[PDB]
């Protein structure tokens, strides 16, 4: 996955910090870290609380999670936290393209391609790469952006081999929606 | 580099636009980019204004761009921009150490490393990861949350071969700076 999230947890407050996922809960001394980041399907990520020791404070996380990557979720006194990006779930093997989406609708769009997902692109805004073997790729593209009768479905151009590309999604002329390819030079991350 | 600055312009709205940079200028059409990444010393980087064709309107790039790391200025009509991470300047080498620091005081840090700099991580929060070659490194951390006299110079553990590792750093029993060092699965990306 590709639909798998992956969350590490970094207390860095002064007091026993508890995050509670669905089905299971960890509890943290204070600066310390869960050994390893724990993997969750983006669908069953229901909801995340956060509680302190002692305090009855409990705080519900704002879903800012990307499937396909790995975050840190920080936590601190008094049930506080903040979720850093991480990067990606799996490296990127030899060959593989880098691709990303730039969205220049008004509306926020969402890209599947090859069983990788891109949710909920903002408005002049760009995703991270996600990496794909070479050959021309299927992809969706469903937004509320356009009329329901328009056309979804799009292939990539022929990707070359360990390749980086910026595909932006426009307005076309009738209406619908267009895909323009740029080539990046590939990211070193 | 380390102190350069690498950035990409994506002029993604529909019509004509002007990048200028110290000592040149970019102009693109609608739904194009430039070619490479141009690189910038960081000290160099005075100002950029975005302009469009017709509109009188200039704007100037307040927001900031890290050493290190690459960039796409997205650039789309009247004058609007949108700065866009895209990692570092160097693919990481076999062997070499991910470290990141994470700050828990109140005011914000700068940490200068063999060459590298993570400038301004903000309260509770992560910077990105910078990665170095192995074994013992001395690093700086300044900082307006301790007294002058506080002792700023720090070596970092005989660090391992691709070990990723968190610097967490947080105030002393003394009122001064300590830092304590977490070892991370290495990121992927």
């Amino acid at each position: 996955g590709g639909n798998q999230v992956q969350i590490k947890v970094l207390n860095i407050g002064n007091n026993n910090m508890t995050v509670h996922f669905p089905g299971n809960s960890v509890t943290l001394a204070q600066m310390s870290q869960t050994d390893t980041f724990m993997t969750f399907d983006i669908d069953k990520l229901t909801s995340i609380n956060i509680s302190s020791s002692g305090s009855p404070g409990v705080t519900t996380v704002a879903h800012d999670f990307e499937q396909g990557h790995r975050h840190t979720l920080l936590v601190w006194n008094p049930s506080q936290y903040r979720v850093v990006k991480d990067g990606l779930n799996q490296k990127p093997e030899k060959g593989e393209n880098g691709i990303r989406f730039v969205n220049t609708l008004n509306e926020m769009v969402t890209i599947k391609m090859s069983g990788k997902v891109y949710e909920n692109v903002t408005s002049h805004n760009a995703s991270g790469y996600q990496f794909f073997p070479s050959g021309e790729k299927q992809y969706t593209i469903n937004t509320t952006a356009v009329a329901p009768t328009c056309l979804t479905d799009f292939k990539s151009s022929n990707l070359d081999f360990g390749s980086a590309y910026t595909y932006v999604i426009r307005r076309a002329s009738d209406g619908c929606l267009e895909v323009k390819e740029f080539e990046d030079i590939p990211p070193n991350t």
